[PDB]
């Protein structure tokens, strides 16, 4: 079943669960999955398997 990634405003340093690097930026720094909690960069969403 699919991740339901929604863009997210991270308020503490949070890292990408796919590539490990910081979700850089001030706002809108990546996407969180509603259902499993996975955090990804915009550039990393295509790279993650679509299995929630
Ligand atoms: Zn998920
Ligand atoms: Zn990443």
């Amino acid at each position: 079943m699919p991740h339901r990634f929604k863009v997210y405003n991270y308020m503490s340093p949070t890292f990408c669960d796919h590539c490990g690097s910081l979700l850089w930026g001030l706002v809108k720094q990546g996407l969180k999955c509603e259902d499993c909690g996975m955090n990804v960069h915009h550039k990393c969403r295509e790279k993650v398997a679509n299995l929630c």
